RNA sequence: AUUUUGUUGGUUUCUAGGACCAUCGUAAUGAUUAAUAGGGACGGUCGGGGGUAUCAGUAUUCAGUUGUCAGAGGUGAAAUU
C-alpha cells in the first residue's frame, strides 16, 4: 500500500529538526531544520519556522515516493529538559496537513536511569 | 593456779577457768520478689543499617562504520565555538 518513512522530529528550545529517513534510519531522505527558514537566531525554534521546515520536508518526500511517515518526536533529553520544544507540535501538524500520511507516533526522548552531572553548578544559573 | 596435809619446800591426778579438737543431740535448720529497671537466651520476622564481591540500566562524552546537505550551538538578544 503506502510507502513509510520515519519522521524523526528533534524539537529543542533553540532549533527544530525535521528529519525523514527510511524504516531503518540508515538512509536520510530529507533533513530541514527551523534554522534554514529564518534569519534570526531567536526564532530558529519558532512554531512558524518548524511549519516551513516541515513543508519543505513533505515536498521532498513526495518526489522520492514516500507517501506516509511514522513520527518519533524527541526533546533534548539526557541531563537536559524532557519536554519537547515549541516547534515539535507545529512540525507534526504541518506534516499531517501536507498530504503525507501518518502512522505510529512515539516520544523517543533519551531519559537517563539515574545520570551524569548536569551543567549549571550547585546554585543553578542565576538570572 | 587460788586452796591444802600448814612447821615450811618438792611430787601430778582429781579440780575451776579458758582455748581448741571430734562425736552426738536439738531446729519448721539456713537462699525475699522478679520492677510495664536492665542484661542474656530462644521464635518468626522486618529494614534504601554496615562490609566484601557480583549483576543491571539508560544516559553523557568519545570512536568507528553508515546516510544526506548548510548550517549547528548558545541566549532576553548575541558573540566566542
Ligand atoms: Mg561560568
Ligand atoms: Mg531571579
Ligand atoms: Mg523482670
Ligand atoms: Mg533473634
Ligand atoms: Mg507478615
Amino acid at each position: 500500500s503506502q510507502v513509510f518513512g520515519v519522521a524523526r522530529i528533534f524539537a529543542s528550545f533553540n532549533d527544530t529538526f525535521v528529519h525523514v529517513t527510511d524504516l531503518s534510519g540508515k538512509e536520510t531522505i530529507a533533513r530541514v531544520t527551523g534554522g534554514m527558514k529564518v534569519k534570526a537566531d531567536r526564532d530558529e525554534s519558532s512554531p512558524y519556522a518548524a511549519m516551513l521546515a516541515a513543508q519543505d520536508v513533505a515536498a521532498k518526500c513526495k518526489e522520492v515516493g514516500i507517501t506516509a511517515v511514522h513520527i518519533k518526536l524527541r526533546a533534548t533529553g539526557g541531563t537536559k529538559t524532557k519536554t519537547p520544544g515549541p516547534g515539535g507540535q507545529s512540525a507534526l501538524r504541518a506534516l499531517a496537513r501536507s498530504g503525507l500520511r501518518i502512522g505510529r507516533i512515539e516520544d523517543v526522548t533519551p531519559v537517563p536511569s539515574x545520570s551524569t552531572r548536569r551543567k549549571g553548578g550547585r546554585r543553578g544559573r542565576r538570572l
